[PDB]
């Protein structure tokens, strides 16, 4: 019997025509304004027409499927992609595991940190799917940022970029660690999310040559409601104002692929700020389908299966 690997991710439009139904799914049934759509289309057209996230996510899931199976002869994993706001939806993927006869599955979200607005939404949807059909049994991974190979991978990348900065200027360099912002209300109820990213920033900092680091947030929502701060653009200005850093190294470690939230929020917005103040901009490559990142996920999944009992 095969074991299902439910790999979950946010989803990205495949075509310009998908944008509206995508935006509406994101807005939970509320249809965006025609101008709103326009702006989103403009964003996607800034980064090069559409996001590579669709092909990256597939490489990541079928790369992990392959990596798990090539490293053992006890089980055969079958990977099923379940996106959040576009097809193949989470529910489509569970329905497929049922049809194919999967009895047990291990679900993983391509987002190392847990939050009530992200990972918890994925897992509730997949398990509500699994219960209506009566199969497969889904054993969910909730977070994997504490994985040593995960921390070492980012530290190695940051150190690669750092060595390419003049040593006389490395003391004027700062590492910005960030993730998707969320409505600050999550802290009222003890969400581990903000604390998990502080741990990720600390774990990495100890393993890099960059002498300074700060935690930031990106893609904050327009809701009048407060959101987790500071924003990476405001933090860059605040940091340059107090310390006059020459180099800014951005690591959006809450993400695992070069998609819109990285290519826009960092590679364009943060870069604008550094140019305005006169600082340099650095952004290490994201994990994407790199064999090291796939080995991180293979170890994450092979440990969940070992401790499944
Ligand atoms: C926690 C989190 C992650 C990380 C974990 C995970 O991966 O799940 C993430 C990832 C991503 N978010 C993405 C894109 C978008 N997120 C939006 C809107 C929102 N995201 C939110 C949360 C998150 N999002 C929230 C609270 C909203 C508010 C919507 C509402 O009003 O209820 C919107 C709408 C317009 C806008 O405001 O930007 C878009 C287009 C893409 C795809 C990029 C591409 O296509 O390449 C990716 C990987």
């Amino acid at each position: 019997k095969k074991v299902g690997l439910l790999v979950m991710a946010y989803g990205t439009p495949y075509k310009d025509e998908d944008i509206e139904r995508y935006y509406t799914d994101i807005r939970h049934g509320h249809k965006p304004s025609e101008e709103m759509i326009a702006d989103l289309r403009g964003l996607y057209h800034a980064i090069g027409g559409l996001s590579p996230l669709a092909k990256i996510t597939e490489a990541q899931a079928y790369g992990l499927e392959k990596a798990l199976n090539d490293s053992q002869d006890e089980v055969e994993f079958k990977a099923y992609i379940g996106l959040k706001h576009i097809e193949p939806f989470i529910e489509d993927a569970v329905e497929a595991m049922h049809k194919d006869g999967i009895e047990e599955a291990i679900s993983i979200v391509l987002a190392p940190h847990y939050s009530s607005f992200s990972v918890e939404a994925y897992n509730k949807r997949a398990k509500e799917a699994a219960d209506k059909l009566g199969g497969p049994r889904i054993n969910a991974i909730n977070d994997w940022y504490k994985q040593p190979k995960f921390i070492q991978m980012w530290a190695d990348r940051i150190n690669e970029t750092a060595k390419q900065i003049p040593a006389d200027e490395l003391l004027d360099t700062v590492l910005i660690v960030s993730a998707h912002s969320l409505p600050e209300k999550i802290k009222q109820h003890n969400d581990p999310y903000p604390n998990q990213l502080q741990e990720t920033a600390d774990f990495i900092f100890e393993k890099v040559v960059v002498p300074h680091y700060a935690l930031g947030w990106q893609s904050e929502g327009k809701t009048g409601e407060p959101w987790l701060g500071p924003d990476v653009q405001d933090l860059t200005r605040e940091l340059y104002g107090r310390e006059k850093y020459k180099h800014f190294i951005y690591t959006p470690v809450g993400f695992v692929a070069e998609h819109l939230e990285v290519l826009y929020d960092n590679d364009y917005e943060c870069k604008v700020v550094t140019d305005e103040v006169g600082a340099a901009y650095h952004r290490p490559p994201m994990p994407n389908s790199d064999p090291e990142f796939l080995e991180v996920l293979r170890t994450v999944v092979w440990e969940k299966y070992s401790n499944l009992e």
